[PDB]
């Protein structure tokens, strides 16, 4: 049984816990406490190959952690979260990224850059903006909403691909 070991990591509030929850429990939890960080497991099937799943939903809090220690090393694939009404959170996104090529030690890592709330309309990040962005790191960019289910299987099976890719 295959697994494949992700990490969801971005700005505080961009939805990182309510992907994860929506992903594992398919449903969409309001209110979710910000210093929480947690693995999940599921068994799913992508594509037709049914595999574990293991996702840390980070919160980034400095208390030290030895499962977040372990995941960052041994963690296969990289989900960097902005949500479309954050400007700020956007531009977060380059520090989550060379922090994870740091912890790897490599240029190439499984990555898929998410622009998380299109459920929203007071849109500041534009899907150029992402896409550029995404361009430029050589990632995909997956555009979902926590809140209707939009994309997140997308976000979650595309890394899984991107992993595949690697491990070949
Ligand atoms: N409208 C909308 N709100 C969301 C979405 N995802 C998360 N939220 C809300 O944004 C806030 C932060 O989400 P949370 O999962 O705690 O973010 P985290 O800090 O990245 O873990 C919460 O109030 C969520 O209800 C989404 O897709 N759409
Ligand atoms: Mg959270």
């Amino acid at each position: 049984m295959t697994e494949y070991k992700l990490v969801v990591v971005g700005a505080d509030g961009v939805g990182k816990s309510a992907l994860t929850i929506q992903l594992i429990q398919n449903h969409f939890v309001d209110e979710y406490d910000r210093t929480i960080e947690d693995s999940y497991r599921k068994q799913v099937v992508i594509d037709g190959e049914t595999c574990l799943l293991d996702i840390l939903d980070t919160a980034g809090q400095e208390e030290y952690s030895a499962m977040r220690d372990q995941y960052m090393r041994t963690g296969e694939g990289f989900l960097c979260v902005f949500a479309i009404n954050n400007t700020k959170s956007f531009e977060d996104i380059h520090h989550y990224r060379e922090q994870i090529k740091r912890v790897k030690d490599s240029e190439d890592v499984p990555m898929v850059l998410v622009g998380n709330k299109c459920d929203l309309p007071s849109r500041t990040v534009d899907t150029k903006q992402a896409q550029d962005l995404a361009r430029s790191y050589g990632i995909p960019f997956i555009e979902t909403s926590a809140k209707t289910r939009q994309g997140v299987d997308d976000a979650f099976y595309t890394l899984v691909r991107e992993i595949r890719k690697h491990k070949e």
